[PDB]
C-alpha cells in the first residue's frame, strides 16, 4: 500500500521557481511533511534563471480560457488576503490599451469577457487619451493619440522576485530539503517496472521519493520528451534609471499596457522602471535530446542569462524597447536601458497549462506550460498541482490541463505569429 500524506515524499524539481515554490508551498499547507518535501534547482530559489525572479509583474485578470476565470479570482484573492502574499501585490491598478481598429475592437471584446464574469464593479472602459490620462496623467497626451483602454481598478503589479523569496523562507522555515547546483540540477527520473521512484542529478545525485513533480518551466521540454506540447519562447525587457525626484512624480502609478507596444511599472524603491516590449517571442531552436526521447531532436533550448550573464537582447529588441519608451515616457527617450536580458517561458497551442501525469512513468507529474502569463498564479496554482497528485483535481482543470500532444501547434500557440529564432535576430551574444 502507498504512504499516507505524512508518509509520502515529493521532490519538486524546479522547485526555486514560480510553479515549483507554489508546489511545495501548498504540499506543506496541504499536511505533507515538510522533511520529506525536496525542492531541487539549478540556482536557490529564487533560481537566477527563474522567470519568476523579477522585479515586477502585471497583476490582471486575463481570459483566455474559461479555466481562467477560477484561477485568477483564487489569485486575486490570496494576493489581497494571504499574509505571505499581501506586501508583494502593489493594487496601482491596471490600464490595458490599445490602438488601431484591430486592437481596439479586441480590447472592446476583451472588457465584455471581464463583464461577462462578473468584474464589471473593477472594469471601466476608458474611450479617449483624456480618459486614459486621468488613471495616469503622466503618459503624454502627444503620445496616445485615438488610444482606448480597459482600466482594472483590482489590478497592479506584483514584486516577483521578493514574492517567491517569502515562498522560500517559508520552506526553509518549515523544514523543507533542498538541492541546487549539481545536486539540484534534474538530469532524468529514476524509473523501476514503469514507476517513477526518484531523480538523479547532473552531479550524479540520487533522490528517491514517493512522488516526482517536474515544474521546470522553460526547460521542461529539454529535461523530458513532451512531443511539442511545449513551445520554449524568450521574452525581453531592460531598466532605466529614475532620479529620486523623478521617481517620487511615478509613485503609485498603473501599470501600462499596450499589447502593440510593450509595458511598464512604477519605480521600485531603488528608482528602477523596468519596460518590456511585447511581440511573439523568441525561440532558440538547438539539437538536444531530453530524457525519453526515441530520435534526434531540433527542439527550443532557452539560452539563460544565468547560465550567460553576458548575454543581452537582440537588436531588434532594443530598437522595438526604446520605441515603447519613447511612447510611454518621451522625456526619458534618451536615457540608456541596462540589465537587458532575455526571461524564458514555455508556451502550449492553446495557452492553457500542462498539469498531469506523464503517461507513462507512474508518480512523475508535469507541472508546466506556463505560456507566459503564469506569474500572477503563484500564490494558489501549487494547490491545484497537489489536487492532480492526490487524484482530486477537478475534471474541468484536469481536462485542461491534460497530456495533449495532438493538440496544436505551440510554436504559435494564441500568439501573433510564430516565434522567429535568436539564430535569425542577432545583437543578444558577446561571447
Ligand atoms: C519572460 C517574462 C514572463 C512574464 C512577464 C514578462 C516577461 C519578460 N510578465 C508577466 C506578467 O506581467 N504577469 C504574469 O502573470 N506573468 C508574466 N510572465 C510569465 C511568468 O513569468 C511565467 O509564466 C512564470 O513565472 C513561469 O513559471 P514556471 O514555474 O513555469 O517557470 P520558472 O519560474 O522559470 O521556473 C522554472 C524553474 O525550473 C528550474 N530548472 C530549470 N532546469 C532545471 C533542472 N535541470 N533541474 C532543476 N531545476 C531546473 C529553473 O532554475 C527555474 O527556477
Amino acid at each position: 500500500m502507498a504512504p499516507s500524506r505524512a508518509n509520502t515524499s515529493v521532490i519538486v524539481v524546479g522547485g526555486g521557481g514560480t510553479i515549483g515554490s507554489s508546489t511545495a508551498l501548498h504540499l506543506v499547507r496541504s499536511g505533507y511533511t515538510p522533511s520529506n518535501v525536496t525542492v531541487l534547482d539549478a540556482y536557490p530559489i529564487p533560481s537566477s534563471q527563474s522567470a519568476g525572479n523579477d522585479l515586477a509583474k502585471i497583476m490582471g485578470v486575463s481570459l483566455r480560457n474559461p479555466v481562467d476565470l477560477q484561477l485568477a479570482l483564487e489569485a486575486r484573492q490570496m494576493w489581497n488576503e494571504d499574509e505571505l502574499f499581501k506586501k508583494f501585490f502593489h493594487n496601482t491598478g491596471r490600464l490595458d490599451c490599445a490602438h488601431g481598429e484591430k486592437d481596439i475592437a479586441d480590447l472592446k471584446s476583451g472588457y465584455q469577457a471581464l463583464v461577462d464574469a462578473g468584474l464589471d464593479a473593477t472594469n471601466e472602459w476608458l474611450d479617449s487619451e483624456d480618459e486614459i490620462l486621468k488613471r495616469m496623467p503622466l503618459l503624454s497626451r502627444d503620445q496616445i493619440k485615438g488610444w482606448k483602454a480597459i482600466f482594472s481598478k483590482d489590478g497592479g503589479w506584483l514584486a516577483a522576485a521578493k514574492a517567491i523569496n517569502a515562498v522560500g523562507e517559508y520552506l526553509r522555515d518549515q523544514g523543507v530539503r533542498f538541492g541546487f547546483y549539481g545536486a539540484g540540477s534534474f538530469k532524468a527520473p529514476l524509473l523501476a517496472e514503469g514507476v517513477c521512484i526518484g531523480v538523479e542529478t547532473v552531479d550524479g545525485t540520487r533522490y528517491y521519493a514517493d512522488k516526482v513533480v517536474l515544474a521546470a518551466g522553460a526547460w521542461s521540454p529539454t529535461l523530458v520528451e513532451l512531443h511539442e506540447q511545449c513551445v520554449s519562447k524568450a521574452w525581453v525587457y531592460g531598466h532605466i534609471q529614475l532620479t529620486p525626484e523623478e521617481a517620487a512624480r511615478y509613485k503609485n502609478s498603473p501599470v501600462v499596457y499596450n499589447g502593440d507596444v510593450g509595458f511598464f511599472f512604477e519605480p521600485n524603491e531603488h528608482g528602477v522602471i523596468k519596460v518590456c516590449d511585447e511581440f511573439p517571442g523568441f525561440t532558440r531552436f538547438k539539437m538536444h535530446q531530453p530524457f525519453g526521447a526515441k530520435a534526434p531532436k531540433r527542439i527550443s533550448v532557452p539560452r539563460s542569462h544565468a547560465k550567460h550573464p553576458t548575454d543581452t537582447i537582440p537588436d531588434a529588441s532594443d530598437v522595438s524597447i526604446r520605441r515603447a519608451i519613447a511612447t510611454f515616457m518621451p522625456q526619458f527617450k534618451n536615457k540608456k536601458m541596462f540589465n537587458q536580458a532575455m526571461c524564458w517561458c514555455t508556451d502550449t497551442a492553446d495557452a492553457a497549462l500542462l498539469i498531469c501525469e506523464h503517461p507513462e512513468w507512474k508518480n512523475f507529474v508535469l507541472a508546466t506550460g506556463d505560456s507566459g502569463h503564469s506569474f500572477k498564479l503563484l500564490p494558489n496554482i501549487g494547490k491545484h498541482v497537489v489536487e492532480l497528485l492526490e487524484g482530486t483535481l477537478a475534471d474541468d482543470l484536469a481536462h485542461a490541463w491534460r497530456w495533449r500532444p495532438g493538440s496544436g501547434d505551440a510554436l504559435k500557440s494564441r500568439r501573433s505569429a510564430p516565434a522567429k529564432d535568436l539564430a535569425d535576430m542577432p545583437g543578444w551574444n558577446h561571447d
